[PDB]
């Protein structure tokens, strides 16, 4: 029991581009930019088009840096989060209905306003280093357990729809 989600990180050496969810689910969190994988789109594909819808953004070569999966109480159904960031971007950033790109300075990454779990693996991510992580919520706002582990590899899945 999974669905297969991406999330797109664009990095630069002394900024991140995040985006605030406009509406919706999530309103008000900062954000890397991501979503779900459709049916008869590879797992990539996906990646580029959640980051072009949401951001405006088009970029040369995504870097696969993370696996997160996600597990909510109640629910049967894990996230399987294929995490990239991108160095190079082309374009300039524009909001969508649903998402706001702004740049933040890393060491001003607002995580009291993101998602509880970035404030784990994004020292991984800004060390430039590969991880595999788990992450158990009840609600949105609260972390029962996790799992965090960095990897010389990400793990490829072999999803064969995607
Ligand atoms: C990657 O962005 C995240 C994220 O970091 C954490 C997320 O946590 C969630 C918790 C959650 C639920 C969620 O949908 C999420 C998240 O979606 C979530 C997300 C967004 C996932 C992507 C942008 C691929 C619904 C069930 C409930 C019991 C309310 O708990
Ligand atoms: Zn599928
Ligand atoms: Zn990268
Ligand atoms: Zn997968």
């Amino acid at each position: 029991a999974s669905r297969l989600y991406t999330l797109v990180l664009v990095l630069q050496p002394q900024r991140v581009l995040l985006g605030m969810k406009k509406r919706g689910f999530g309103a008000g969190r900062w954000n890397g930019f991501g979503g779900k994988v459709q049916e008869g789109e590879t797992i990539e594909d996906g990646a580029r088009r959640e980051l072009q819808e949401e951001s405006g953004l088009t970029v040369d070569a995504l870097h696969k840096v993370g696996q997160i999966v996600f597990e909510f109480v109640g629910e049967p159904e894990l996230m399987d989060v294929h995490v990239f960031c991108t160095d190079s971007i082309q374009g300039t950033p524009v909001e969508s209905d649903e998402m706001r790109p702004c740049w933040f300075q890393l060491d001003q990454i607002p995580f009291k306003d993101m998602w509880p779990d970035d404030s784990y693996w994004f020292p991984l991510l800004l060390q430039k280093k590969k991880f595999h992580g788990y992450f158990k919520f009840q609600g949105q706002d609260t972390i029962l357990d996790y799992t965090l582990r960095e990897v010389d590899t990400v793990l490829e899945h072999h999803h064969h729809h995607h």
